């Protein structure tokens, strides 16, 4: 998909539902289409327009988190995923994902233990969680 293909769709929306709120309400479609076109900054811009008018949509926060995760912007990805899982706690997978991102970025992140413990509760016996706990144990001080 080209930038031009997405622009043609945005123009169609402008011609038929031109109100700023109707445009914002299409911003998740615009963002996904720009993600198809590998236009990551534009995808972030448009998903933000949508979050402005549909603030409680967990899917939009998760999509923005994925954009930040692709960029390796840990703090922003974790913030988005945290908001998504607050809005829709059925996404237990995001609890493990946050733990994993924090550990990958800086396992001396105090935040890692909190999320590893949350993940351990949701995924009892998980080797993915045990690997993170081993990493935390390896960087613990001694008495």
């Amino acid at each position: 998909r080209s930038k031009a293909d997405v622009e043609r769709y945005i123009a169609s929306v402008q011609g038929s539902t031109p109100s700023p709120r109707q445009k914002s309400m299409k911003g998740f479609y615009f963002a996904k289409l720009y993600m198809e076109a590998k236009e990551y900054d534009l995808a972030k811009k448009y998903i933000c327009t949508y979050i402005n008018v549909q603030e409680r949509d967990p899917k939009a926060h998760r999509f923005l988190g994925l954009l930040y995760e692709l960029e390796e912007n840990t703090d922003k990805a974790v913030e988005c995923y945290r908001r998504s899982v607050e809005l829709n706690p059925m996404q237990k997978d995001l609890v493990l994902k946050i733990a994993e991102l924090l550990c990958k970025n800086d396992v001396t992140d105090g935040r890692a233990k909190y999320w590893v413990e949350r993940a351990a509760k949701l995924f009892p016996g998980s080797p993915a969680v045990y690997k993170l706990k081993e990493q935390l144990l390896d960087c613990e001080g001694e008495d």
